[PDB]
């Protein structure tokens, strides 16, 4: 199985893509990520995505 660094925040309220450096503080709180930021999908539609790797 493919090791992958990003992962969705799943159900995850995007309102708080809203927020300065929220998707951040809780995929590195809640998910032991290494870091995390909203994206815009190929459609527009954001999600909070974490990232387990370090750059
Ligand atoms: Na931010």
């Amino acid at each position: 199985v493919m090791d992958k660094c990003k992962k969705v925040y799943e159900n995850y309220p995007v309102s708080k893509c809203q927020l300065a450096n929220q998707c951040n503080y809780d995929c590195k709180l809640d998910k032991h990520a290494r870091s995390g930021e909203c994206f815009y999908d190929e459609k527009a539609n954001l999600q909070c995505i974490c990232d387990y790797c370090e750059y």
